[PDB]
């Protein structure tokens, strides 16, 4: 009797995973995160968290960072001591001692390497790609004494010549990074353990275990539209390699999207909107970057990208949020195919100049006029407004299993339990 | 649904290549999902490295999955490998978001050693850093053309600088790799498509790991270890597919433990016993002619490859091996530092201190080699045998008493 939830975007991100998460969270018994580094989730139970899974909060949730994350341990402890500065405690927290470490060289190589180009901040990318290169140090290292220092010489060995010889810039010595990182491993250790343990325990005993990704579908290393995309998989696959459960454990996956498309990056988008029914989109959706200000592109659905999410994340139930943004719009457009070079397609192209040729074969729908705001069941939504909704999950392919018409919590309404099999 | 992940439950050589060749006859789709072109066990002798082990059967499927590293250049030269002996090849499909390993990545390689070899590393570490060319680029003039230039403006002064050696003009990859990719195109296509397709459609669909679960890039002896994820889970993300269409996960095991690298070995044999084992048991490389470490089965080891690879059938092999040994040994706990654990450590100075906690079982004195049933089996062989399921908490699925195809002896049905 298997229950995990894994909870993902399945676009590009600001999908409202976050209101979801929260629900899914307060009936979760474990709550994982299983990869990324200090991306942001925004609660109030006003917090804000970064590595910390969402069950935080609760004293009797146990919350697993994986061993597929990378970890800054001295933004870790940032964040535990603004924890603790609001009176919550972490001693549900569990730390893989197979995740790696954020050192401050990964900090100084990330902006070399971006001002280097003219095509990123916290030492992530360049982390990962130690990781990939089997020179990283990892959180069962940073707790050994002899073996940090050794590490630590060896690879500052080879990253001092890359400053010095490549970017002219001045390295790190072993003694900048040595007794100031050893100190924060110390005051993570209490934390440190087999994550795969505790999951595999908690999965084999039935417990609700909850996964939250950390970025969209969309924004996957290997699915989404690379080479924009964060630098780990999301995807629900990445459960199973990021805490090191078997697949045969995951047992439900929730994609959370939205009624419409949102991208903030500058890369191809086939239902793009840039007349004025994006601009009600965008101001009644507020389609705006809550931290840059930026506001953000909008579009039709997209049905095309979200089976193809349904495919490589094995989305299971749907969560489909934002739908009252859609009122007062006469005629909707869902996209189902692509035109390519005189073909139709039902492919994400790998390729982005393809993608960018790929023109929208879309449905119209009627629109509705009534303000669904108030709407707490299917039954209640007005005649069209739920055969939009039904049409998304018939297109899709994926059983209806949230929809939401606000962003209160009261206005996510549960169609389906994924907890319960 | 009917998928299979075959992969080894230790540092390789379990024998998986005798368990693949089964599973892939009632397999209708066979899929790599991870890695380079840096494996392969002979199978008229042929040996694949990219290539899946369904090729030689005109009507299956073969994937390439979006996880692996490709040289474009040597997939040719394996390609041309198979048709001058009469394989076709047109049942290949390749991942049009697989990376592509490219000159430079082979100086890198070498370069990064010599510091401290295929480019199988370097492509993986550029996957990661998201400057990578991958399949669908190589087959877009401009694409490639524009990515290229951006990686050499970067890799020349990595050459140059730090490394003070001679870089790569864009004009020396170019039209030679263009070409190549012109070559392959045929065979290019979204796998997650195909795999998803075939998996819907009941078909039966086998994975096969390249390498050994404690070489996995996360659950094995980091850092001596692969640059991707052999663990079942590195299906979904390696191909595309969701966890809940892959049902079965066979773990191929040895009846005792062998090692090629020189890191810890709890239960490593140094005396006669091991002698015996290496002996009878063939522990040298096929390549390299170097004896391999040897030791007594490891069930912390293989319950860790449990969790962390979602096993679910086992496939315990070279049984016949431990003939003629009184007393046999299966390690359930490690003491270390006056601890007793039993899990996997992940800093390798303190696996190196963890001293083995053993059963004891006794021995059998028959030859097994042609033995086809667990009830043929001696006494003590199927106690054996039966006491590694118990301790790893894996069902036993096959077992092998020899070399030979007709000594794997199948318990399930994995298909099933
Ligand atoms: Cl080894």
């Amino acid at each position: 009797a298997m229950s995990s939830v894994v909870v993902v975007g399945t676009q590009w991100g600001d999908e409202g995973k976050g209101k979801i998460t929260d629900f899914l969270s307060e009936h979760a018994e474990v709550v994982a995160r299983y990869q990324g580094g200090n991306n942001g989730h925004t609660i109030v139970f006003k917090y804000k968290l970064h590595l910390i899974p969402s069950g935080i909060f609760y004293k009797e949730k146990i919350c697993v960072i994986g061993n597929g994350l990378v970890v800054d341990p001295k933004a870790l402890l940032e964040e535990l001591k603004y924890l603790h500065d609001r009176g919550v405690s972490t001693d549900n927290l569990r730390v893989s001692n197979r995740a790696h470490v954020i050192l401050p060289y990964h900090l100084k190589q990330d902006e070399l390497e971006e001002a280097s180009k003219g095509d990123t901040k916290k030492g992530i990318g360049p982390a990962y790609m130690d990781k990939a290169a089997r020179i990283g140090i990892r959180m069962a290292d940073l707790l050994d004494r002899e073996a940090f220092k050794e590490k630590l010489e060896q690879n500052l060995a080879q990253k001092n010549r890359l400053f010095e010889k490549m970017y002219d810039t001045e390295g790190f010595s072993v003694d900048e990074i040595f007794e100031e990182y050893f100190e924060y491993g110390q005051q993570i250790a209490q934390y440190v353990c087999d994550t795969s343990v505790v999951l595999n325990d908690a999965l084999d005993n039935n417990h609700r275990v909850l996964f939250e990704g950390a970025q969209g579908v969309m924004l996957d290393i290997d699915h989404g539209t690379y080479p924009f995309v964060t630098s780990s998989n999301p995807i629900a696959g990445g459960v199973t390699v990021g805490t090191g459960v078997g697949p045969a454990k995951v047992t439900r996956v929730v994609g959370v999207c939205k009624a419409y498309t949102s991208r903030v990056g500058d890369g191809p988008f086939p239902t793009e909107l840039h007349d004025e029914i994006g601009h009600q989109i965008r101001e009644v959706g507020r389609e705006y970057g809550t931290t840059t200000g930026r506001p953000r592109r909008v579009g039709w659905f997209d049905s095309v990208v979200v089976r193809h999410a349904r495919r490589v994340s094995g989305l299971t139930d749907l969560s489909l949020n934002s739908i009252d943004v859609l009122t007062g719009i006469p005629t909707l457009k869902i996209c189902v195919a692509y035109k390519c070079d005189g073909k139709v397609i039902d492919e994400v192209p790998a390729n982005l100049n393809i993608l960018a040729k790929c023109e929208p074969v879309c449905e119209e729908l009627p629109g509705w006029t009534e303000d669904i705001t108030g709407v707490r069941s299917l039954d209640e939504l007005p005649e069209n407004a739920r055969k939009y909704v039904e049409r998304v999950s018939e297109l899709t392919g994926i059983q209806l299993s949230m929809f939401s018409v606000g962003p209160d919590r009261n206005q996510t309404n549960i169609v389906r339990n994924v907890y319960e099999a």
